[PDB]
């Protein structure tokens, strides 16, 4: 079975909905997308394994393999997209449309195009002639939980020489980014009429005490840790949303705060959890049982690719570009547990998750070239 | 799309290209050259076919891709030796597989090498190579080496390195001795044996020359050494002698046929001057009477330096260390252009033999060798 031309591959991927969401009604299975990729890889002569990802709403990972033995190259991407706002799109998000040197569609930039590029570059490559293995990972639920990548990293026996995750980086090689933890702090107070405030426990007052401690943690993070390579050098902590209480004339019976932290590479999740628990401890100990912490998504550590890796040397030379760091988060921390990993892909973060998302056609040739060249270097040598 | 390997090979074997000094058995290699030229053009090479001056309608082919300095030369001859039809048991020009062998004239020596180059190149995109690749196909290796001689005299190409795909069982050969064969001819002056003084006795003059030539033999054995060779010195052989009509006549003429096999590093000019120096007392005593004529075109010894990168690369790919051999190839002429190895599939033991073959076990390792050396010397 011959592989369709690049634009047809791209078009079919965009046309196959794969939105992930916390809300079940918006959370679409990536079964169709995964099978489409899996059979294209099978057609090119890869061994392909599709696995259900435990704990997801019917989502799957795909790993396509050619070759056996140590090392080789892993090319990795996620299959899901974010949802779309049909108020703000002006085209069908599932219809790949070329206009004014741009290819529009949901996931054109983030990040279905990367798979089209891989397949198109492999069009004629005889995988029987490779000397080291080539692996392609397609993951579930990157945009929500990262359960696909986490599950793969937890279970796989593979240890490649190196990996590239094709997130949109404008084909600039990214070697590090911050982590991401997002929590809801929930405080249960006691109701009562405002004519006698002392008679109950006021959840806003307790949340005030808690926020004091959380802001002291924010200050300590910022005072203690700095990596000026990041445009924001410190670990960040953001108070995003707060809600509680019925009415002005009633003791506030509950209050919830949603916050996040973006730790620098090198801080462990265990460390950071300890620092948050320590921060809240004075409140939890004064008011036993009343304060709880929930995660809004599973936590993700920061990451950094080590120096002096062939991957960097080769890619920097191929692109004429030095590695950069970013403040946002990817599956790289999970993949980096397996091998040295870069984040490198076509399209721009500026279009990711946006209405009328697109990928510029100018990325087509340089992306095809990069992929051909890294396969040659890491698999054909 | 090139035809599959076996069809390329069949086509080459099926196209007679026997070379011979006799005009009647000496076949043009034009048809063999045309097959290769058209296939290299199919692959996107620039192809030049040149007549080889002084031959019976023979040609050389050079297929070229890429621009600028260096690169890789792959070289072979297009001719074969003749066949003895009483000793063959299949048609020499019909490539036939039997029990892991491919039988036919030139299977081992050395048409297979071209089939392997074309087959290795079938999917290779030459437009992507960063340094040039050249394929040379020569005339008349098995007689005069006119093809290789002419190419080496005329080309401006200076590759980084070259391989000549003679059958070496895919073991790299980095040196061999030369070969010069001369007739020493002495003109005497006849007369009746009852009065020797009235003539000039060519056997007596030849006796003086032989003494000088055996002294040269002794000098060559004493003063030049190359340990790797089974006979580690330059050899000199007196093979044939003939002169005179009768016991009762002064011997009016005498001829001696001899050969010398010099070591790598001795030039033909150096060797010629040693021989001329040895003969000088005789030619000076008897001006006009002694001449030296070549019996075949002289071949210098050859070597590639053992530490060259081409040696390192091939020794690792093949798991076989470099060797030296006692017989001749075109390597001395190609070595004038660039460091050169002799390395190819099939065995020397099948070369020029009845029911010549190349074993099929050579197919996969030869394809891989060619692919790897093109990659190493041309790709980046
Ligand atoms: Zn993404
Ligand atoms: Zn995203
Ligand atoms: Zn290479
Ligand atoms: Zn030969
Ligand atoms: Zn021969």
């Amino acid at each position: 079975n011959k592989l369709p031309p690049f634009i047809e591959i791209y078009r079919a991927l965009i046309a196959t909905p794969s939105i992930s969401a916390t809300e079940e009604a918006l959370d679409q299975s990536n079964a169709d997308l995964i099978t489409l990729l899996a059979d294209w890889f099978k057609d090119l002569g890869f061994n392909v394994e599709v696995q259900p990802v435990p704990g997801t709403r019917n989502k799957f990972n795909m790993l396509a393999s050619t070759g056996q033995g140590a090392g080789g190259l892993l090319l990795a991407g996620h299959t899901d997209t974010v949802p779309f706002d049909d108020g703000r799109w002006t085209r069908d998000p599932f219809t790949l449309t070329e206009h004014d040197g741009k290819l529009y569609g949901l996931g054109t930039a983030d990040m279905k195009g990367f798979f089209a590029f891989i397949l198109d570059a492999l069009r004629d490559v005889d995988v029987t002639k490779l000397k080291k293995p080539l692996y392609i990972l397609a993951t579930a639920d990157e945009e929500t939980s990262m359960a696909g990548a986490r599950y793969f990293a937890e279970t796989t026996a593979l240890r490649p020489d190196c990996a590239i995750i094709g997130e949109p980086t404008s084909l600039q090689p990214v070697r590090a980014h911050k982590g991401h933890i997002s929590n809801a702090i929930r405080i249960q107070g006691q109701s009562g009429h405002s004519s006698d405030p002392a008679r109950g426990v006021n959840a806003i007052e307790l949340m005030h005490d808690a926020i004091g401690h959380i802001l002291q943690l924010r200050d300590n993070l910022k005072e203690r840790y700095h990596y000026e390579a990041f445009t924001v050098p410190y670990p960040t902590l953001n108070l995003g949303h707060i809600h509680g209480g019925d009415a002005s004339n009633r003791i506030c019976a509950w209050c919830e705060l949603h916050m996040d932290i973006r730790p620098l590479p090198g801080m462990t999740l265990n460390e950071l959890n300890g620092l948050l628990n320590d921060a809240l401890a004075p409140v939890s100990e004064r008011w036993p049982g009343r304060l709880t912490v929930d995660e809004l998504h599973p936590p993700i550590p920061g990451y950094e690719c080590p120096p002096n890796h062939q991957l960097v040397e080769v890619v920097e030379k191929l692109l004429g570009a030095k590695t950069e760091v970013v403040n946002y988060c990817t599956e790289a921390p999970f993949i980096q547990t397996l091998c040295p990993t870069l984040v490198l892909g076509p399209g721009s973060i500026n279009q990711a998750h946006q209405p009328d998302e697109y990928l510029e056609t100018r990325f087509i040739k340089p992306t095809r070239e990069l992929i051909t060249q890294v396969i040659h270097h890491f698999c054909w040598h």
